[PDB]
């Protein structure tokens, strides 16, 4: 309302990715990983989500609070397509999207801050997380 | 500074089955005759929206040309839906350019007082391969 303040409320720390999360949830059912995940994702005006990928699972994006976000998806890593994830409805925008297993994915605040929640069905694991290297972009 | 009649008479713009008003630039000699591909100049103004359809069998591809921006909705399988911003603004989470893929449901509006905008279609657009929904009629 105030980042800094969201992200001590909310005991955010720095993800892999960029930005700062928080898992608040692994159902305790549905293997190991867990039927799903979900988390509290922020990003502020610059430090962004670089372009990475759930291998083995879909992640739906929501918003929640702040400035909509930029989120560029690319599913064979040449064509992607840029979304608003936000709540002005009647402005082209949109506060839920779905990103589909092994689909790139990066995004960034389009103001001060963004304060959103990424649901993983396949529960989250690092061990289906990969980054692509730095400067990459789809194409190269 | 344009108006939309402005427009529809330089350009001899004529209602579109859809809703709006459009006009065929162009079809290919070469790939049958349904041509290569086609293009076409395409105008929305407040209020005149662009119905649910799609082109069956064939991709069509949308660019901004002027005016305000376009809400595009798309829907593959007539559940799922995403919204892209249509228009020039690049660093707000806009794309000028948008693929409707083929046999996709699709609608778009004008988020101002109108958005002249031109569609490619490559397989070559032909109206015994477009389909619209029952109004009132959206995905789901």
């Amino acid at each position: 309302m105030s980042a800094q303040a969201i992200i001590r409320e909310l005991g955010l720390e720095p993800h892999p990715e960029g930005g700062f999360y928080h898992q608040t949830f692994r159902d305790k059912a549905g293997g190991e990983r867990g039927h799903s995940t979900a988390i509290y994702y922020l990003l502020e005006k610059g430090v962004r989500s670089h372009w990475h990928r759930v291998t083995d699972a879909v992640e739906v994006w929501h918003y929640y609070a702040g400035a909509p976000i930029a989120l560029h998806l690319s599913q064979d890593g040449r064509e992607v397509q840029t979304f608003t994830l936000g709540p002005a409805i009647l402005e082209g925008e949109r506060p839920q999207v779905i990103v589909p297993a092994n689909c790139w994915q990066s995004a960034e605040s389009l103001g001060d801050f963004t304060l959103v929640g990424c649901t993983v069905s396949p529960g989250f694991a690092f061990s289906s997380f990969v980054m692509a290297e730095p400067g990459w972009s789809p194409g190269d």
